[PDB]
């Protein structure tokens, strides 16, 4: 997250931190995610496409820091890793960048609710916030494009939704952005999501209710003028979400 402020998991209780186990013994951070139900975390496919081995992943809930433990945190294994079959990456655009992770503790249980672990609501069919609406994003991603390290403390910021028409302009992203995607940015281009924030939530207040409106997917650079962050439009993948989370 470029700009914004440091926050704690108590303020983003649905945020899930996903790590990858390595050949040696070390564990590195992969992407963000959101808990949509006790047993399901939603993220982005580009995070796992190169290593689709579910056993290499660890999911942490209730965690405020990257490389250290937080009181009340819970560790989970990945029971099932569901990637979207029509995922593809072009010059800039990442299509159908959405993934589902079924989690389970070593005891074979799903997440238990607490002050630091809560679920986030999914949107209604084709019901997205009006453009110009302020939404929040959370992540452990880079604070600056020139950084090679991620921040140790969770961060958050507020961005505004941009219309498909404006984002489709020549100086923005042109025809690369589709209706299955949502653009969001800071009107002053000072705050934005960046590398490492992938898979994280774009949360918007829809009729007094906190809703998972998007998933951090892609963008040209970070915090650059006329180059908004692009998010996977969650409301369009509800049928896909429902069909894969049943049984
Ligand atoms: C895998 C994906 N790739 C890209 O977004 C590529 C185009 O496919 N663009 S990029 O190389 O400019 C991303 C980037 C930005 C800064 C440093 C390293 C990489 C990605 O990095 N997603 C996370 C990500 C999401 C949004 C942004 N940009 C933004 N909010 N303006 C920056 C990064």
């Amino acid at each position: 997250i470029i700009g914004g402020e440091f926050t704690t998991i108590e303020n983003q209780p649905w945020f899930a931190a996903i790590y990858r186990r390595h050949r040696g013994g070390s564990v590195t951070y992969v992407c963000g995610g959101s808990l949509i139900s006790p047993c399901w975390v939603i993220s982005a496919t580009h995070c796992f496409i190169d290593y689709p081995k579910k056993e290499d992943y660890i999911v942490y809930l209730g965690r405020s820091r990257l490389n250290s433990n937080t009181q009340g945190e819970m560790k989970f294994e990945v029971e099932n890793l569901i990637l979207h079959k029509d995922y593809s990456a072009d010059t800039l655009a990442h299509h159908n960048d959405i993934a589902l992770l079924k989690i389970r503790s070593k005891e074979g249980r799903c997440a238990q609710p607490s002050r630091t672990i809560q679920t986030i609501s999914l949107p209604s069919m084709y019901n997205d916030p009006q453009f110009g609406t302020s939404c929040e994003i959370t992540g452990f991603g880079k604070e600056n494009s020139t950084d090679y390290l991620y921040p140790e403390q969770l961060k958050m910021t507020v961005v505004k939704l941009i219309s498909h028409r404006e984002c489709q302009q020549p100086h923005y992203y042109g025809s690369e952005v589709t209706t299955k995607m949502l653009c969001a940015a800071d009107p002053q281009w000072k705050t934005d999501s960046c590398q490492g924030d992938s898979g994280g939530p774009l949360v918007c207040s829809l009729q007094g209710r906190m809703t998972l409106t998007g998933i951090v997917s892609w963008g040209r650079g970070c915090a650059l003028k006329d180059k908004p962050g692009v998010y996977t439009r969650v409301s369009h993948f509800l049928p896909w979400i429902r069909s894969h989370t049943k049984e």
